[PDB]
């Protein structure tokens, strides 16, 4: 079967939503498919707020950050009751599945979408590329430029006063961001969750640089370890060298998509209608060695580690 | 007289210093004059640390933010006795006059030297806007473009999410920068140092604009107004909305510096030298109302004033 | 009187028109005044296209390139019998007056529906910089950081190769964007429209510049002057430096507006209002001096001399 | 053995080159060994044209476009007694290994060295993405930027204008560029050297577009195909619609490495210093399916082949 399929973006947003969208849309149309656009997530599922989606509905959208369905989050969801009110909602409105566009918390709504007979396809968007099963998620890349750009602008200054910076990105608890952005900035130390930090080889590798004659140091690191303001008082006293700390916040969550993140997001949302049509569900979308993947959603949640970027960080010691 | 002159960066860097240099540079080898740069603005001139620079030390420099010369705040300058030293550094070298490029407080060490006998030419290099006599200074124009960049993906994100997003901006006690910011990225409320601030109208405007329809909510704040962070909270509990605080920061004073900040830069350098070779001292080079202009430095110290932009402001508030 | 007025893009695109539609509509509202959006300038007058412009239909529009009104040549228009069937659509849907933004065309068109009992005020959008009575054009400054983001790019790969490129800029008899573009990012050469062209001075200044040191040539030249694959060949043979010529394009005519063209386009429609709220008619505002101004459009196009950047030239060739 | 190494950057520039020979020279330090930088390609290796270099004369470099040693077409490389110079230069100065970084040429150059006896390692240095054994090769990420960016730019005029644009990309014989650029920008259609070219087609799919209601259309094609300007008389014939060629040229090929190349080109420097140093000669880096490989440089020009990315291709035209 399957006439009519619903979409939708649940949690953090992620520059490439739009792209992924389009992609949903505009391949499903292509396959004689209706389409509904769901607003904010999972909330507007329960609420019953949809409307008809057409080819034009998904253009001027490609190189769009953000999500024009709007996100939301909906614990209650989590609630058989309140999935019972979503149900009906899709019912009476026709629709045979769904593509959901999130995180993990996302494709365990998804999972219990299609055990109820609604066949669910979940795609990864988020900066923080840390779901399972993919090597990337939507909007990784997107962010990665915006914290490169901000390194090199954070270069300039501190060379011209001989300081060292401390800047800490986005990432919760996967130093994927943080760890990228210390390469390709060419940053004296970076600090991720997923290594014992250490106060001290901190301080170390700082005066060795200064003795070196480097006119700055770039600290990178990922968000939730410390406090860069106590952490940029601790450096100045230890070092003798002015400190300042930069937290980047929400700029890295906005702007428009790189052209990695709309072309995942366009492979990814085209690959989500031919798996629905293959008879596919409860499924999440991913991009592994360089490959188009899919998985049971429990399988890549509860058996899948999250791989530590270890040869990133034996080449980031190198370059120093 | 006149053979040789010196040149350096002082304050606080801004984009297009380079830019600056490299005008009084190449114009002065043109007009047969010598140039020695000096290191770290007037802790360089102190320790007399000093460099004889040709047409190529300015080369691949001008499209690059910071200051090749370095840049200091030595607040020691304040002392006369210290002021008697670097003189003596400059007789030494057999340096005729110096060309200063720096912030308000720069133009107060080139007053005092002035007032010593040494001869000096001042030049407003500053991304605050705040020096009197000139429309603008070397540096605005890019950090606008720094901010404004950051607001068009605060936009996106909070688009997404229906949230209220406080950005804190650069500027000091000068609100050009917010000013300037908010109109160009179509903010909700603009909070500036000219201004009584009221958190009764904030919450009040941002309510309206909730009874709109508005999906987002920016506010654009000057920086040391209040605590962003307490500031959020306190909008979130009376308005129901999620808010997010973003510190823009540092990224603000680096980058490659925009077309405007490359020409006006360029064109104040060009005109240092001539003014030097007419006979001027204890002068300061401005941009006003299009027009390039030359000022006592004592003059726009002291006797000159800053122009309320109720313009700018009356104007804000009808496009909201 | 005036209840409702009506607003058109006329002529070639240029960033920041949405701005100055948005400034017009938002100035029109908070003034109680209803608001009629023209689609493709002077044509959808003639064929009765418009529709209804609220607050909400120019959000999202601040930072966009184009116009979503459309533009659209119609030289018919200067036909009074054509302008007959525009008047009568006019009284048919209760337009009261017009704002237009274009450029001389449009402002013509402008001056012909004043006399005929509906006052219309000319805003100027286009990348040229050539409409009389204003210093500045709303795209200006966009174009030219387009433009110099090219050259930086070209200097990059110039030097690897020990090469001179060319690159032709748009502006059709106006040399603003080239000259502008020239200093901001230090080329070797610049060929206007409003100085005599000697290729032997071009020769000769690229000859010194190699016997200089220079590892690369930039020439920046104005559009229509000469075939820049034949100027290549000519200056490889007579060099014996590899040549390369680029046209910039369309691309010049694109992108999300800087700062300036966001903030010049929003006071600019916001005093379009004002003068028609004080009763004039057939205006052209203007931004001379760094102050806002109007004049009688017949005064400004038979009346006013395009002046020649002469100081910004002079400048130039003192930097090379 | 293997105390000094040397390295070189051949053929066409492209952005990552800088970072490339930083990845080199910070392992090699690190490690024991000597470097020397070889100017302008074959062409200094021929003239003995070298400098040595240190942990700081790469600094400042990995954010910036082109190469600091140059880059050279020496066509006369392919003369056996040419080489045969080159190889007594590298032995005068002690010189053990040769790293080269370069596309297609250099590693037919670097073969004929191996082929003598002088031990080489290629790295993948070209926009055109042409190289055999690796997915990408340096440079490639940054010009699809460029590209995706002029794109965004056009889109908003030819909108503004209901036109089509046919726009003209880099590649020489190979479509990636093209092809992963039409999709980023949402391109109408796309044209490259790998399928079959037909003028009707292309017709036809712009007329369906203007059927469904399409205001602009934007055609990415392959240099060297046709005559961008006779292709778009011959469009705006067959159509009514007015169109518009633009060659990107040259500012493809330069600009600020994007995070993708600045990582990739570090990753591919520290690994070839790992294959000196375990004795491997011959020898090509590329990046494989997320992982880091080498092949016998021989097996990579004469036996490898291209993947026909039908699946690039079949998503592109379904997303239309
Ligand atoms: N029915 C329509 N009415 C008006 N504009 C349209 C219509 N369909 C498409 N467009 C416009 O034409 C351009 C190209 O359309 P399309 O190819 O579908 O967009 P995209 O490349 O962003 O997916 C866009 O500016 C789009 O907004
Ligand atoms: N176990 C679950 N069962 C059902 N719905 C869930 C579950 N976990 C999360 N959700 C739904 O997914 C939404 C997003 O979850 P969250 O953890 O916030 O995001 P993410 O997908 O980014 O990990 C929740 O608001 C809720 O509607
Ligand atoms: N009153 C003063 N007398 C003498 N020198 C001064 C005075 N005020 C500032 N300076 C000098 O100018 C430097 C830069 O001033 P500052 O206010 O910190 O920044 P900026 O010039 O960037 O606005 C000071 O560090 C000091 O060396
Ligand atoms: N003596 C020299 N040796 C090497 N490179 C030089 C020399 N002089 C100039 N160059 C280089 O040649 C290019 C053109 O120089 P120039 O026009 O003077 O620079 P800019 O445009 O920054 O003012 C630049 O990339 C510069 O670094
Ligand atoms: N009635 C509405 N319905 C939906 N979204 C709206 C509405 N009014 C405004 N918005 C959205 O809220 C944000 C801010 O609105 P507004 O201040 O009017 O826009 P702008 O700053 O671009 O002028 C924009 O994303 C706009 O699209
Ligand atoms: N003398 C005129 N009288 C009436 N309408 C005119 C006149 N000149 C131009 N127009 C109108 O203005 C439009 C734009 O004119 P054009 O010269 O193409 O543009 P611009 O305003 O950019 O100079 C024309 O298509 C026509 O509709
Ligand atoms: N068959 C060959 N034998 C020896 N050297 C070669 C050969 N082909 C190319 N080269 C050398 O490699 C250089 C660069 O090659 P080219 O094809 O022009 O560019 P790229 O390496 O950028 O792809 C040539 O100029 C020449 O010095
Ligand atoms: N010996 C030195 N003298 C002057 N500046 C130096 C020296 N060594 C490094 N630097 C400068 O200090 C900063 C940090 O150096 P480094 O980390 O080695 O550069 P990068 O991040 O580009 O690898 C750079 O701006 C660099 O140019
Ligand atoms: O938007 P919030 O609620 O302020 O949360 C911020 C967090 O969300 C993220 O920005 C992205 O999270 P997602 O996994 O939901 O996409 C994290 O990097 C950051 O820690
Ligand atoms: O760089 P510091 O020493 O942390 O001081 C930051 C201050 O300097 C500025 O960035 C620039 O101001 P000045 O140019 O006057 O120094 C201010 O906006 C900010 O308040
Ligand atoms: O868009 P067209 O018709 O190809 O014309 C190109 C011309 O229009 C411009 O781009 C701008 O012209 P406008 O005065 O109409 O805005 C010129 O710079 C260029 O010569
Ligand atoms: O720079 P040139 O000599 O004009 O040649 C241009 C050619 O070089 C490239 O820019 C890059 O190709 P290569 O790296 O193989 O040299 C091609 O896209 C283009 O066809
Ligand atoms: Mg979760
Ligand atoms: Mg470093
Ligand atoms: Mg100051
Ligand atoms: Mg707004
Ligand atoms: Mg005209
Ligand atoms: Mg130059
Ligand atoms: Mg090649
Ligand atoms: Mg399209």
């Amino acid at each position: 079967m399957i006439k009519k399929i619903g979409v939708l973006t649940s949690g953090g947003d992620a520059p490439g939503m739009n792209a992924a969208i389009r992609g949903v849309v505009r391949s499903a149309l292509t396959e004689g498919l209706e389409v509904m656009g769901i607003y904010d997530g999972y909330l507007g599922l329960y609420e019953d707020r949809m409307v008809q989606l057409d080819r034009y509905s998904v253009s001027d959208m490609i190189n769009r950050g953000g999500t024009f369905l709007g996100s939301a989050r909906f614990p209650e969801f989590r609630d058989e009751n309140i999935r019972a009110v979503a149900i009906e909602n899709l019912k009476k409105r026709g629709i045979d599945a769904l593509v959901v566009i999130g995180g993990d918390g996302s494709y365990m709504g998804a999972m219990r979408l299609t055990e109820m007979g609604f066949p669910c396809i979940g795609l990864p968007g988020t900066i923080d590329n840390d779901i399972k099963g993919t090597d990337y998620t939507i909007g990784f890349f997107t962010a990665l430029s915006t914290v490169v750009e901000a390194i090199d602008r954070l270069r300039d200054t501190s060379s011209s006063h001989q300081r060292i910076s401390v800047v800490e990105v986005m990432g919760r608890y996967c130093g994927d961001l943080t760890l990228a952005a210390a390469i390709a900035g060419g940053c004296e130390f970076v600090v991720v969750p997923e290594v014992e930090f250490s106060r001290e080889d901190l301080v170390n590798e700082i005066k060795a640089g200064i003795a070196k004659g480097k006119k700055h140091a770039i600290v990178a690191i990922t968000e939730h370890m410390c406090d860069v303001d106590e952490l940029a008082h601790f450096i100045e006293k230890e070092t003798g060298r002015e400190t300042r700390a930069t937290v980047l916040g929400h700029i890295q969550r906005g702007g428009s998509p790189v052209p990695y993140d709309r072309i995942l997001a366009s492979r990814m949302g085209a690959y989500a209608i031919d798996l629905l049509l293959a008879g596919y569900g409860g499924r999440c979308v991913g991009i592994q060695n360089e490959q188009l993947v899919h998985h049971d959603i429990i399988d890549a949640i509860e058996n899948m580690k999250r791989p530590f970027k270890g040869d990133w960080l034996d080449c980031a010691k190198k370059l120093y």
